[PDB]
């Protein structure tokens, strides 16, 4: 952890380089410059720093291997910790707007920021804003005269984009299609037709992976100037699966992990969510099942919900999870396999994510 | 309106260009693509493409006075169409953004987009975030090989962020600064001390005057490979200046015009927003007419926004305004002859910009 105590200090760093720009060049006044700090240290720190720390950690593993005079390697590492911020802000954003879309309550065993009593949606929605417009500040600044600038925005900018079109894919996902119109408000799904595999899989894609894994793994490649390195179809291939992988955990324990230890009450159930657990239902129960399902989805009576549990404990979907779980990591180790030849430092890499997300 | 013609044609082709890229790449469905089509549509279409249009025209005066190949003067106006609408869908993110966070009705005589049934607040936010990611994905589609990409992205990247600053200083702007806190319920002044002149210029500077003004002013340099041309502090002073007056109207209409003239039912008053007749009044109202704005303003009841719409009459603020208005135009003038100097074609495109916001 001299890994995360860099990554940690850059954060100070970056901090007071944004701050002290909005003071020379934005004219802000302390009171504002203190409102931004508060929102930025609420927004993006407490977390575990899976995302930045990949970055870290990818660069680690190629300096390691890689021969460089030492101010070089403090300026690749430095560039890894401003690149990891760059996706914590990121998530920083989608979290704080997404916290607002759904009514969110708790994150973290904490209020959601638009829910601070000084703060209100008015001003969260622009604080979220905010947060994005700073990992370009950040970019530009820090990385002004790098070769990799050019290739690090168009990714970030893609996979920006990527998140977005999956949070509405997330937003949209208990609608039925053929309904989707802006001039009529819409019902909740009565089949359920669109709770498949397929489906749940091009939500997950889009909505997570891009930001979570995608990203970090080929920031690090970029600092690194290391792209040329890896096959760039199968770091997409591993991220992907991992990513899904990642998902369908957060899916079970939104259902079954105590809220205390989730930090946050799970509403899933309630929020008619296309979760791994629902779509895995949908493919093993009866007719008399199916319909029982269907008449308590989606809302928030807690007896209704609690019967929506009882149908997903006795259908026995912990079976299907271990099935689903030993082939992903049949699949992962085939991957790893696949980048051993070109890259074993950044395989090794690959290993470490899947390793933290397996038994998180 | 050949000029016209061709920016909204453009707009057809880089709709067509990112429905087909969500197709193709992102796994869209038709459904959520016509979704989105409406979306583009409704976000960004039916003003009057004044900052679009500004970019363009920019770009037609340096072409009529430099020598190149029909082929290049056709990529030259394209990009400036390109450029031109990246500004309208950054207008577009930021109108439905803050329509959301103020809870607007109304825009262009028609409801907010978050309004629309079958859109809420839910998706209308990430559609907002969605609006602001597509002018990144033109960027990089069109100006893939262009030498001006870099500078275009970074000034791009700066205003979006100057912006979102101010639209802080905004929803800010009836807060005692020594108050704020994200932890404590915000009140409105009771002092109105800081509805000043300096500070209603920050607001303004930062909201309004980089997107509208500066942004279409420099991105027709840019697409032109213009921007040496000119002084850039110059070109930053008029667009500061123009762009302050442009805001001291809109203010002026928010009050006295009609609403279906103005396309909406201004509540700048109840909204305790730091107007410009809300700063100027109190620059000349003796002890009791302060008191009585302190009684009245920001409420919603309307038997007190029409005591503060007496007190603004009473205190000939027309007078204040003409005032302004002559003040403004002198200044413009004069900024107008220093530009002229270096560009005669880049002084006229300021002129024409000038004349549009004076006479509209
Ligand atoms: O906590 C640790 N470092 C820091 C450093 C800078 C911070 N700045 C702001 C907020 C939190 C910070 C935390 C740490 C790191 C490694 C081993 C043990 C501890
Ligand atoms: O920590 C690092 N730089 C700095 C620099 C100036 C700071 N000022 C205030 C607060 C924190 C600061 C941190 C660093 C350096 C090289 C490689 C990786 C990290
Ligand atoms: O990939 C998924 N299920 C699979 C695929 C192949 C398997 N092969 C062997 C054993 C179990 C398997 C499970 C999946 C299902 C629903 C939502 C998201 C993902
Ligand atoms: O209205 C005009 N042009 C267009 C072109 C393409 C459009 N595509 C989508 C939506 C509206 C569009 C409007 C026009 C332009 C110049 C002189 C007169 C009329
Ligand atoms: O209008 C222009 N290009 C296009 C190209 C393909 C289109 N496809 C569908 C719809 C509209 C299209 C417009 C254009 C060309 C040069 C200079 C400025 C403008
Ligand atoms: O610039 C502003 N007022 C001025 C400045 C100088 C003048 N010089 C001559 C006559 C009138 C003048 C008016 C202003 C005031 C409040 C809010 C925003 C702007
Ligand atoms: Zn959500
Ligand atoms: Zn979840
Ligand atoms: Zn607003
Ligand atoms: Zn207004």
């Amino acid at each position: 952890m001299a890994s995360m105590e860099r990554f940690l200090s850059v954060y100070d760093e970056v901090q007071a380089f944004l701050l002290d720009q909005l003071q020379s060049k934005y004219e802000i006044d302390p009171n504002r410059a203190r409102y931004l700090r508060i929102m930025m240290d609420t927004t993006c720190l407490g977390g575990k720093y899976f995302r930045g720390m990949t970055v870290v950690n990818v660069a680690e593993g190629f300096l390691a291997v890689t021969q460089h005079d030492e101010a070089t390697k403090e300026r690749i590492l430095h560039d890894a910790c401003v690149g990891g911020w760059m996706i914590e802000f990121l998530q920083a954003h989608y979290l704080v707007e997404d916290d607002i879309m759904d009514g969110s309550v708790m994150r973290r065993g904490k209020p959601c920021w638009y829910r601070f009593p000084g703060v209100t949606t008015q001003c969260a929605i622009n604080d979220g804003i905010i947060l994005k417009s700073w990992t370009q500040i950040m970019a530009w600044h820090y990385f002004a005269d790098r070769p990799f600038l050019k290739d690090l925005l168009c990714l970030f900018q893609k996979v920006d984009y990527a998140t977005a079109v999956g949070q509405m894919y997330d937003v949209t996902s208990m609608c039925d299609s053929n309904k989707l119109d802006p001039e009529v408000a819409q019902p909740m799904t009565t089949d359920f037709a669109e709770f498949t595999p397929a489906i749940y899989k091009r939500i997950v894609k889009y909505k997570t992976t891009f930001y979570t894994y995608l990203l970090p793994l080929v920031m690090g490649l970029l600092v690194s100037e290391a792209a040329a390195s890896v096959e760039m179809n199968l770091v997409e291939r591993v991220a992907h699966l991992i990513g899904e992988y990642f998902q369908v955990q957060d899916d079970v324990m939104d259902c079954f992990t105590p809220p205390e230890q989730l930090g946050k009450v799970g509403t899933d159930i309630e929020d008619a969510k296309c979760s791994w657990l629902a779509v895995t239902f949908l493919g093993k129960a009866n007719a008399a099942q199916v319909a029982e399902f269907k008449a308590n989805y989606g809302e928030k009576d807690p007896a209704k919900v609690a019967v929506v549990k009882r149908l997903y404990s006795k259908a026995n979907l912990q079976a299907d999870f271990a099935a689903y779980e030993a082939e992903v990591v049949r699949e992962v180790e085939s991957l790893i396999e696949q980048l051993k030849v070109k890259s074993p430092t950044f395989a090794e890499s690959v290993a470490v994510v899947w390793e933290k997300t397996h038994k998180r």
